[PDB]
């Protein structure tokens, strides 16, 4: 999430591909 | 962590110094 920014949706940009975005705050929830 | 980014290791950079990088998320999890 630090190297990219969320904008628009997936039905607008042509040629968009599916993938997983790593969130550094998710693994930190255990602490 | 917001003012710096992670690249390479400490055995490459010549003249690297040791310090503590403040992570804003640490006190937020403590609070």
């Amino acid at each position: 999430t630090d190297n990219t920014f969320v904008s628009g949706n997936c039905d607008v940009v042509i040629g968009i591909v599916n993938n997983t975005v790593y969130d550094p705050l998710q693994p930190e929830l255990d602490s």
